[PDB]
């Protein structure tokens, strides 16, 4: 019923989106909102990142309070098997599709 | 500027688009259409497909039958070098940004 | 079972290839080969093409001096449904994958 | 001069990894790492996500402990403007290169 740039301005205000098909696999995307973060969090707190680019942070940025880092926004897929897929990406069907619908 | 959405329904109507924040100068973006082929050309008469899929096409269908395979629209783009870059993908910041404008 | 960049390599040489869960879907993937076109093949005799496309191309190479466009090499997929995606895109599921098979 | 294959089996291990030919200068990516949540972390606790998908969770799974969610690896690109792209996507002409080269 909608278009993917409608569905896109729906993942923007923060509702869960998906295309007709995917409604027998219960799956649904959703953005995870942007964050800026200080680079000693990122050095010395953040688990979800890999011990190389901590470091490269360090050496360029070096644990500074006042350096901040932008994270972007982004889109997930909640699959079929119950799993978060991080980065979702739109295939050139789901570009041009108008078969988008709001799941919540 | 328009929202990727936007720039999507222009892209449908044989629109070239861009984004005026890409580092590039002169990339744009265009949509190839949609085309039904006959399975008989496609073994045969095009060039473009690879000899394993060429051979499946015709085990499956045999050239006969009035059997047309679809080709589906897609995105491509023409990069900054000149050269035209076959099913273009929308990064997050593209398929997220605004500042997307109409070329021709 | 292949790892994404066997896969891709087994790509590069023209054969289909698919993920173990595709099987029971029967789809594959597929790259078609790059190509240079001279301008004026591009402007007067190619269908595949919109009009403000082939408008540029005449404005930016005057389908003389025996200019040559390259249209680079992609992937495709041979999808449930029989029809041909042109330009398929690997998921972040896709690329860190080792479910990868040779099909043809 | 590594295949985007042996690029990512890098990424598999840690390593921040780049191209050559990007037009921008500087940039490379990264693999941030798979992890398993349990739903009243995602719930209660986890700041970057929707309220819609905490919902949509919790009324699921009804905020019980040792019930889990597991979150995909994904790649992030350090990008020129100095910005953590989440998601990351190859593009055709990224997923067949040939000038892959280990930044760290
Ligand atoms: N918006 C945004 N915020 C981020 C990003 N990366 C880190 N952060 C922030 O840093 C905090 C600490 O990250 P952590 O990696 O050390 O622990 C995180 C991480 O271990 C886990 N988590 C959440 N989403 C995850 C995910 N998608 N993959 C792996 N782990 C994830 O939950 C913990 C708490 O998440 P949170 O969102 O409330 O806080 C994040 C979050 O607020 C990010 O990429 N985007
Ligand atoms: N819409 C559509 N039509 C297709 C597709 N694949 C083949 N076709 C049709 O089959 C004809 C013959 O394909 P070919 O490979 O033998 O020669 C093609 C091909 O060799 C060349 N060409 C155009 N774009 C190309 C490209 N992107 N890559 C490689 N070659 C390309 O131009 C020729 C003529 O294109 P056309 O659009 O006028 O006719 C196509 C086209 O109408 C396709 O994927 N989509």
């Amino acid at each position: 019923s909608m278009t993917f740039g409608q569905a896109l301005e729906s993942l923007k205000r923060g509702h869960l989106v998906a295309r007709k098909g995917w409604n027998g696999k219960g799956m649904f995307i959703f953005m995870r909102p942007e964050d800026s973060l200080p680079t000693n969090m990122i050095v010395n707190q953040v688990k979800s990142l890999p011990e190389s680019f901590k470091r490269w942070v360090a050496n360029n940025h070096g644990d500074s309070e006042t350096d901040r880092i932008k994270f972007t926004a982004y889109l997930c897929m909640k699959a079929a098997d119950g799993t978060i897929v991080n980065g979702w990406l739109a295939s050139q069907t789901d570009m041009l599709a108008n078969d988008w619908v709001i799941v919540e």
